[PDB]
C-alpha cells in the first residue's frame, strides 16, 4: 500500500550532507529589490553551497547581475556565482567579463548560450564555445544546463545528450536541469547522463508553483510539459495566493522526497526572489539552520 | 516510487466521486477569536460540508453557547450545523430537553460524546436516549489507537459497535498520523459489521506546542519524523502552515486513494488549511 511506503520516506528524510543552490534574478524597482534582500538574508542561514544570480542576455540589465554578486559576496559571505550568456557579446567582451569576475574573486560561473530574439537567424556560437572561453582565462568552477525533456531547438534527444557531454568535456564541472515535473523522466534522463560518462550529479532545478498563470507563461518558452494534474491543482485559484502556495509545497517537497529517496542529494532552487517556499522545502530535507 | 505519487495524484484530480467533507468549529471565549471563526465559517461554507459541528465544554456550561453559534450558522449561511452534546454533566432529563429544543430548531444531527469529568453514563446511553426523543442522525466517537480507558482494543471496538446498534448511524475518528493503523481499523469495523464509514478527523498541524497539548490527554502517538518535521519552527508560522499541507494532503490522498471519500476536519477555527486540502481533494466553490 501507499501508506507504508510514505512513512518509510518520511523517516528516511527524518543523516547525509544535502547541498542546496538558490537561483535569484536582477530586480528591477525597489519593491523587487527589497523583496530580493529580504530572501538573502533569510536563506543565506541554511548555508548554501553556492548562490547565483541570472544574466539578461539582451536586457541591457547585465551589469545588473554583476553589482549583486559582488554584494552577495560582500553583504553575507555566501559564495556568488553570475549566470553568463553567449549571444549578447563578443569572445573579447567575454574574456574580459571573465577576467574580472575572477580578479573579483569568483570561482563558479554558470555558463548559458542565451537565447535570440524570436525569429532571428541562430549564431553559431553554443554554450560550450563559452565553456572553453572561460576555461581560457583560469580555473572557473562552471555550471551548464540539462534539459530532461530535450532543448526545443535540438536536433534530437540523443544530440542534446551529447551535447551536454560536450559541454563537460569542454570543462563545465556542475549540471543544473531546466525545472520539471514528470521526476520519472528526470530519473531516466539522469541515468543516460552516466551511461554517456558524465560523472557529476545531474542537479534537478526545483521551481516551486506560487503563480500557476505565470508558470504557463515559462514553460511554453521551454518545452517542458505540465501535467494535467498540476492545471487540476492550480485551477479556481487566480485570486488565491494562500492557497496557491499550500499547493505547491505539497506538490515541491513530493518531488523533494521522491528525488531524496532516489539518491539526488543537490538541490537547485528557482526563488524567483522569495523565499518562503524554498526555506520549508530546504527545511523539509533536513537543510535547517 | 514516482509513477506512484504521480498516478496518486492523477487519481485524486480524476475521481468525480462525490467526497463528503465536514468542518468541526469550537465556541470562542473571545472577540479575536469570534471574528476568527466567522470568517472561517464564510470562506468555507461555499464548499457545500455535509455538515458542521460545534463542540461543547462538558462541565463549562457553556451549553447554551454552543446552541447558540449553531442557531447563527443555520441562520446566516444555510449549513447544516450540528451540536456536540455530552450527557456526562446533565441529568437525564435534562438530556432530553436539551434535544426537544435541538429538535424543535431544526437540528436534524447531533454529535454524541460522553465527555470526561474534571458517573455510570457513557456515549451509548446517551444515544439511546437522543432517539428516544426524535430520529437524530447520530455521530458518534472512535479511536484507531484505542481510547485510553479501553481495558483493550477489542473492547473499545465492542463499544463501538454498541453505540452504532443503540440508534447512532455516523462514525468521527479522533485525530491520528498512522495512516496504516488506521487503515487497519477500519478493516475491523467492517468484519465486526459496523455498516458506516469510519470517517477520518483530519487535524491539520499548524502550531506543533498546541498539537502536543492535544495529543497527551488522548493516547494518540505523535511520529519521530512529525516531531523532526516540526523541530525549530515554534516561532515560524509560515513555514509550518507549508509542512502542515504536505503532511495532510499525503494522509488525505492515500486516504482517499484507498476508497475513503468522507472527511472530517478539525479546523480549529482557521480555514486556511482546511479550504486548501479541500481544493486538493475536488471540493470547490
Ligand atoms: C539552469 C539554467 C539557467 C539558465 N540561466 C539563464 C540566464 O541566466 N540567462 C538566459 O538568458 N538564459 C538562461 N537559461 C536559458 C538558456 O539560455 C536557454 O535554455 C537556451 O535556449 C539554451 O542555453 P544552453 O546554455 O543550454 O545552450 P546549449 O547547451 O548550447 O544548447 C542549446 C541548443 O543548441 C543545441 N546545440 C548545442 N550545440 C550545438 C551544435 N554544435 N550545433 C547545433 N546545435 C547545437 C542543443 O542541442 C540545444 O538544442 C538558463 C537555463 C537553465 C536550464
Ligand atoms: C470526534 C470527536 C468529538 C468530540 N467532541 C467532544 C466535545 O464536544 N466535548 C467533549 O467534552 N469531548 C469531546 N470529545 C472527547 C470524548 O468525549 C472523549 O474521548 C471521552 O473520553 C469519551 O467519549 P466517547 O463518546 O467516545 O465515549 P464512550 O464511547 O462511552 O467511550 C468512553 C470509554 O469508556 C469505554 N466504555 C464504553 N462503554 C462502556 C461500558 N459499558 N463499560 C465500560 N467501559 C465502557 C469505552 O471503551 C472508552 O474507553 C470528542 C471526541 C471525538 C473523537
Amino acid at each position: 500500500s501507499y501508506a507504508k511506503e510514505i512513512d518509510t520516506l518520511n523517516q528516511h528524510i527524518a543523516n547525509k550532507k544535502i547541498n542546496v543552490s538558490f537561483e535569484f534574478f536582477p530586480p528591477k524597482n525597489e519593491k523587487m529589490e527589497t523583496l530580493l534582500w529580504d530572501s538573502i538574508h533569510r536563506l543565506k542561514v541554511l548555508k548554501p553551497k553556492f548562490v547565483s544570480v541570472t544574466y539578461g542576455a539582451n536586457s541591457g540589465e547585465r551589469d545588473r547581475t554583476h553589482g549583486i554578486v559582488k554584494a552577495i559576496k560582500q553583504e553575507t559571505g555566501l559564495e556568488a556565482a553570475p549566470h553568463l550568456t553567449g549571444i549578447d557579446a563578443t569572445p573579447e567582451e567575454l574574456k574580459q567579463i571573465a577576467r574580472d569576475y575572477w580578479d573579483s574573486g569568483i570561482r563558479r560561473i554558470v555558463a548559458l548560450r542565451g537565447d535570440e530574439p524570436k525569429g532571428y537567424a541562430k549564431k553559431p556560437f553554443y554554450a560550450s564555445d563559452l565553456v572553453e572561453l572561460l576555461r581560457s582565462v583560469a580555473d572557473f568552477d562552471i555550471s551548464v544546463a540539462a534539459y530532461p525533456e530535450v532543448h526545443p531547438e535540438a536536433k534530437s534527444a540523443q544530440a542534446d545528450l551529447i551535447n551536454l557531454k560536450r559541454k563537460i568535456d569542454a570543462g563545465a564541472n556542475h549540471v543544473i536541469t531546466q525545472f520539471f515535473f514528470d521526476i520519472e523522466n528526470y530519473l531516466r534522463f539522469r541515468d543516460r547522463c552516466a551511461s554517456i560518462g558524465i560523472d557529476t550529479e545531474i542537479v534537478p532545478g526545483i521551481l516551486p508553483v506560487t503563480n500557476f498563470k505565470q508558470l504557463q507563461k515559462m514553460a511554453s518558452f521551454t518545452n517542458v510539459k505540465i501535467p494535467a494534474w498540476l492545471v487540476k491543482a492550480y485551477d479556481g485559484l487566480d485570486n488565491d495566493p494562500t492557497t496557491r502556495n499550500l499547493v505547491a509545497a505539497s506538490v515541491a517537497m513530493d518531488m523533494v522526497k521522491i528525488l531524496s529517496r532516489e539518491g539526488v542529494n543537490d538541490f537547485h532552487f528557482y526563488t524567483l526572489n522569495r523565499s518562503e517556499l524554498t526555506y520549508a522545502i530546504c527545511h523539509m530535507l533536513g537543510v535547517r539552520p
